[PDB]
């Protein structure tokens, strides 16, 4: 299995549908023998008691080996 | 020893960050007096679905390590 983690610094909204489309497209292109099996978008907020809560956007793409039909 | 406490809220109701951190520190002091919370993260996790509505969870991840305190 492959776990592709992509970090975007900043709480700017992410187009979910385009994220999924781009995931599948880049997978087909660069990893033709594998198929995307999960895409999750995380709005990650690290809580700080002493200051400002940092917010990142984490796109996790899980890809496994292609499962032939027979 | 590192402890990772993961807490899942299936409802997407907004989370009080300050109260989440407070509760983390309180429960840590209570149940693990020899440990100190060193990270608290709130995740608005959205699982992308090609066939319908994207289910959204709220994940509170609390990382606590051994206490760093001389004397």
């Amino acid at each position: 299995v492959i776990e592709k983690r992509i970090v975007i610094d900043g709480d700017g909204d992410i187009d979910h549908d385009q994220a999924l489309a781009q995931a599948i497209r880049e997978a087909r292109e660069q990893h033709p023998d594998m198929s995307v099996t999960r895409v999750v978008v995380n709005k990650e907020t690290e809580l700080a008691e002493e200051g400002e809560d940092r917010t990142r956007q984490i796109i996790n793409i899980t890809m496994t080996k292609k499962l032939d039909v027979w």
